[PDB]
């Protein structure tokens, strides 16, 4: 089997992405958050307080006739961004694109933090890390692509996300038609439950490449590129202007700016992000100071090759039994 969903931005940022999801029968479809970097699929619901619940879409279990409460099962998850959500657990069937997962747990939000309820645009997330991250207790549960994969033509799944346009989740084959040139896969480390790898280096603007290795994960669900400091110094310096605010939470700099592109290493190959992906606008409505798409993970722990790093690139999650990373440009 495979399946073909079309992924769209949530306004004009490209802050994140939402993919339509069939959920239940007959189907009650929710616009979900795919995110690499976790391994929980939950939904604002019947259950969510009301009071959290501020336009999202919600599933209700009692309309669905394949719906079945996970007798004791609870979850909470706290994301790298500071928020939560917590609640139980239903088992039913989600489709994603024309595939079908029956028996798919669907965690239903009992409460969500604020940044949830804020995002009128985002009915849930729906994670596609390894799903030794999934929080559900007492038993842990499979994600959407775990519970997939035998299934599957080939066991593995692509992002193809657009720069101010709508983009692509492939479920099950590599759409050869939607990228240029060859794609170059890369080593990828489990141990920490995400889509972990290696880059070989970067480059700023026209300049020179530096070889240098940098372990960071693969995670649509996160917006920007955060790298370490030093290298993210030396891309902004290349921008008059630009400097990191504490105050406002990291690098800005001058609207009128033209930004330089920024490159990243996949073994020898190079993914080239445009300076435009790099511009985040306004730090608030009519301001002249702009805000950077590439940050310093020094305060993180991990260096995150979020959406900023990922629409430049055709993505493969390969999820055979030793997982690897593809990237190509397109």
């Amino acid at each position: 089997s495979t399946g073909s969903a079309t992924t769209t931005p949530i306004d004009s940022l490209d802050d994140a992405y939402i993919t339509p999801v069939q959920i239940g029968t007959p189907a009650q479809t929710l616009n979900l958050d795919f995110d690499t970097g976790s391994s929980d699929l939950w939904v604002f619901s019947s259950e969510t307080t009301a009071s959290e619940v501020d336009g999202q879409t919600i599933y209700t279990p009692s309309k669905s006739t394949t719906a079945k409460l996970l007798s004791g099962a609870t979850w909470s998850i706290s994301y790298g961004d500071g928020s939560s959500s917590s609640g139980d657990v239903y088992t039913d069937t989600v489709s994603v694109g024309g595939l079908t997962v029956t028996g798919q747990a669907v965690e239903s939000a009992k409460k969500v933090s604020s940044s949830f309820t804020e995002d009128s645009t985002i009915d849930g997330l729906l994670g596609l890390a390894f799903s030794t991250l999934n929080t559900v207790s007492p038993t842990q549960q499979k994600t959407f692509f775990d519970n997939a994969k035998a299934s599957l033509d080939s066991p593995v799944f692509t992002a193809d996300l657009g720069y101010h346009a709508p983009g692509t989740y492939n479920f099950g084959f590599i759409d050869t038609t939607a990228y240029t040139g060859s794609i170059t896969y890369t080593a990828v480390s489990t141990k920490q439950g995400f889509w972990e790898w290696t880059s070989t280096g970067y480059a700023v603007g026209s300049g020179t490449f530096k070889s240098t290795s940098i372990d960071g994960i693969a995670d649509t669900g996160t917006t920007l590129l955060y790298l370490p400091a030093t290298v993210v110094s030396a891309y902004w310096a290349q921008v008059s202007g630009a400097k990191s605010s504490s105050s406002v939470g990291g690098y800005v700099f001058p609207c009128s700016a033209t930004l330089p592109s920024f490159t990243f290493g996949v073994g020898s190959a190079r993914i080239v992000i445009p300076g435009d992906y790099i511009d985040f606008g306004p730090i608030s409505t009519g301001s002249s100071s702009c805000f950077g798409g590439i940050q310093s993970s020094a305060g993180i722990g991990i260096n995150i090759f979020g959406d900023v790093a990922l629409k430049a690139a055709f993505v493969v999650f390969n999820g055979a039994t030793t997982p690897t990373l593809g990237f190509a440009s397109k």
